[PDB]
């Protein structure tokens, strides 16, 4: 059960943490990319700056709501060092662990907040699990982020057309073939309505299964990206990506949103966008997809 007008309370309490230094905003440019080979669009954000337990009792200039739902399982506190403004950790207000795995609970929880925010505005939700998901810290924490106004991740063209199934022998979880990562994606139900704590365990455990499979023949890795559209689910072997790159990547680079601190790089984004792919590959898995 979330909390009333919640917008405006995370809205009423960035302002406010940015003009005291309670949290502080990198600037940055962003631009649009189009992979040639595979379709793919990549919103490919430029931070120069940043190449330049806190959860336990974060500063309250930094804390939203002391718990969430009626539950005292969850604050909300603001990323004291926010890109996109108002980014925000939905954090256990007892400690738990990072590599723990989402429970119901936590699911709906964030897809409430989802419907808060929600009420051309879109939010994205991501869970980044394990070494090599690009975790820096271990207090269990969900992170909420706008994402880009007009883009179009891959999720969505793949989930279009298709209505909410919960895999069926003549079926599996949704796997876009273009690319070169594993991943898994399942449509949501459209209104809200349809959606609850029971559907999103079902979807996440399942599309946890073909995800975890992809260990048993290093200690599980994976990214949880969840949007009021859909839910998906990547397995990740590593952090940060190979020789050309070398990229630091977690959920978000997932769904095409990648963050860059130099200048070189963002050009060699730009002169080959394809390298993005290559780049989630070896942060990623090879695909599957295309057959059972
Ligand atoms: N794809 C992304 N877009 C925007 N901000 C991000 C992204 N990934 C991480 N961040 C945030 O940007 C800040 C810098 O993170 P880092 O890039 O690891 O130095 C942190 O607040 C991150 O949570
Ligand atoms: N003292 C802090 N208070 C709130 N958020 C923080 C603090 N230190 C780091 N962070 C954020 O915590 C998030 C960690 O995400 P990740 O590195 O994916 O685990 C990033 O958004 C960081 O900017």
């Amino acid at each position: 059960m979330i909390e009333e007008n919640l917008k405006q309370k995370i809205h009423d309490k960035f302002v406010a943490a940015k003009k005291n230094g309670h949290l502080k905003v990198t600037h940055a440019e962003s631009k649009k990319l189009k992979d040639p080979q595979t379709t793919t669009q990549y919103w490919v954000t430029f931070a120069p700056s940043l190449a330049l337990d806190p959860f336990a009792n974060p500063d309250e200039e930094l804390v939203v709501t002391e718990d969430l739902n009626g539950d005292g399982e969850y604050k909300l506190l603001l990323n004291k060092f926010p890109v996109v403004p108002e980014h925000s950790l939905l954090v256990t207000s007892e400690f738990k662990d990072q590599r723990s795995a989402l429970t119901p609970s936590d699911l709906m929880t964030a897809y409430n907040v989802l419907c808060s925010l929600q009420g051309c505005e879109r939010y994205l939700v991501f869970y980044n699990c394990g070494p090599h998901s690009g975790s820096s810290q271990d207090h269990k924490h969900l992170q909420i982020m706008q994402m880009p106004e007009k883009f179009i991740p891959f999720q969505d063209v793949l989930c279009n057309g298709k209505d909410h199934f919960l895999p069926t022998f003549n079926a599996e979880p949704l796997q876009d073939d273009k690319v070169s990562f594993a991943h898994f994606v399942l449509p949501l139900p459209e209104s809200s309505d349809q959606v609850d704590e029971d559907l999103l365990a079902m979807c996440y455990v399942s599309l946890m299964q073909r995800a975890l499979t992809f260990f048993q023949d290093l200690t599980k890795s994976y990214n949880v990206l969840l949007t009021k559209k859909w839910i998906c689910v990547v397995p990740r072997s590593h952090a940060k990506s190979g020789p050309p790159l070398m990229l630091n990547i977690n959920s978000t680079g997932y769904c095409g949103m990648i963050l860059v601190k130099d200048r070189e790089k963002l050009e060699n984004l730009t002169e080959d966008p394809h390298l993005v792919d290559k780049s989630l590959l070896q942060c990623g898995f090879p695909n599957t997809a295309g057959q059972k």
